[PDB]
């Protein structure tokens, strides 16, 4: 539950070259990577074993699993296999589809992050209505890891009293302190150099 | 579209998926995946759907992310061939358009998925699926894909979509689905059928007999 540094690169990019240079780069400095959809539909499900195996990263698939449970069953199990550490989950499909997700997690000895809200242009619309009681239905499942919005510290300090002192929360200095790791992607995978861009963060 | 009957090939393997799919493209023309096949076996298969039966392709991806990443999705997507990709609405406005946005660049469609009907989808779905769906009608989203159960809970979709709108749904059906949907998505029936093929003939039978106006 100890992320390196406190730091997880977002690796957004959707170009296995620059996916991989960049995280070899910054692995002296960061050893979680979280990964999306456009990287391993663009390069297959294999890429994920490949930054394991060559880097030794852990991964986070943030893939925002939001079917019904049978689906996130087999997307979780997909994912796992796959050489995932955890795996990102919406909360607006309700319990059961989170529950389902969870399962996958305990067989095989994997993680689950609950997405409490988002905070995109949008996001007002329905999620921040559901947020408090999504949190609080997270606490009711066992749900241990939370992915906070991207916003205020103040913010964050509601969600670590929903979830409470030992769940451990990412979130994209002041953010840390209320959140375990804080997520980086474009100040340093667009970096022309990406280690001095994570070693500059670092430095907090 | 042909024959208003949507295969939904839900099954893991390549093998059986390419395998009753064609059997069955006599009939149907159009085929929707999801995640599990397309993370199991990569998005290539969806480029063999299309290159090798001719099969229109809508990827059951239920979008949920923010705008940036959507429009990656989608782009990622409609690249390796899909038609078309359904996106969740909860996120809200800006992740929707995020996909209408990319569909238009390439001329592929984006289907709005309003509610789901899984246990669960009552704590927070449910209150949301009319303002959803009247969000797409807002956002001049023209596909949505309904939910599984209650043909009330379709008389109501396309109430609030208009009868301009196109609605495609799981499943007395076929005529209960199609009294409210153009189209009707069918997977069980039809790829763990002994001779899907013959369930496929079957149900389009019926969908003849209904005689749907329009
Ligand atoms: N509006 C936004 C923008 C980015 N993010 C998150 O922050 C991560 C890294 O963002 P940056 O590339 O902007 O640093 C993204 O992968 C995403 O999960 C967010 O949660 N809300
Ligand atoms: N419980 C279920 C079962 C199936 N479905 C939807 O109906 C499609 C086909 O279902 P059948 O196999 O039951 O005909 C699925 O791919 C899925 O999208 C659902 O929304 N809820």
């Amino acid at each position: 539950m100890d992320v390196m540094n406190r730091l997880i690169l977002a690796m957004d990019l959707m170009n296995r070259d620059d996916a991989l240079r960049v995280t070899g780069e910054v692995r002296e400095y960061i050893d979680t990577v979280k990964i999306g959809y456009p990287l391993v539909l663009s390069e297959g499900m294999d890429i994920i074993a490949e930054f394991r195996k060559r880097f030794g990263c852990r991964i986070i698939a943030d893939f925002k699993v939001a079917d019904i449970p049978e689906t996130n069953e087999k997307i979780c199990r997909a994912t796992f296999k796959a050489g995932a550490d955890a795996i990102i989950v919406h909360g607006f499909p309700g319990a059961d589809s989170v529950r389902a997700c969870l399962n996958v997690a305990e067989e095989m000895g994997r993680e689950v992050f609950l997405l409490t809200e988002m905070s995109h242009p949008g996001a007002e619309m329905f999620i921040q209505g559901a947020a408090d009681e999504i949190a609080r239905m997270g606490v009711d499942l066992g749900v241990k890891n939370y992915v906070g919005p991207s916003t205020r510290p103040e913010r964050l300090s509601r969600l670590r009293e929903i979830i409470g002192q030992d769940s451990f929360l990412i979130s994209p200095g002041e953010t840390l302190r209320f959140a375990d790791a804080i997520i980086v992607g474009r100040s340093i995978y667009l970096a022309d150099n990406p280690a001095a861009a994570a070693a500059g963060i670092i430095e907090s």
